[PDB]
């Protein structure tokens, strides 16, 4: 639903949202799901993944 | 803990992780938390936010 920002956040990529402390934010549904920071045991690379693309082992 | 990829995913920014169906992935803890797609009621902009920066209204 609706959240409020506790801190300023400055965007680091083309896809993140910059916002100031106090802003009201609404979660938006997408098919990808929440994103998680993940490490691939298979390739050794690391970065954010769309959680709806994976399942527990 | 440990997850397996259900689908290929091709990275779209400098910070996401590309992976192939079948890869084993491990969640990595960061201070930012999971990332959510959010819309700012305050500014009208939209993009991903670090969930540990916000709290329910």
């Amino acid at each position: 639903m609706t959240f409020v920002a506790l801190y300023d956040y400055e965007s680091r990529t083309e896809t993140d949202l910059s916002f100031k402390k106090g802003e009201r934010l609404q979660i938006v549904n997408s098919t990808e799901g929440d994103w998680w920071l993940a490490h691939s045991l298979t390739t050794g690379r690391t970065g954010y993944i769309p959680s709806n693309y994976v399942a527990p082992s």
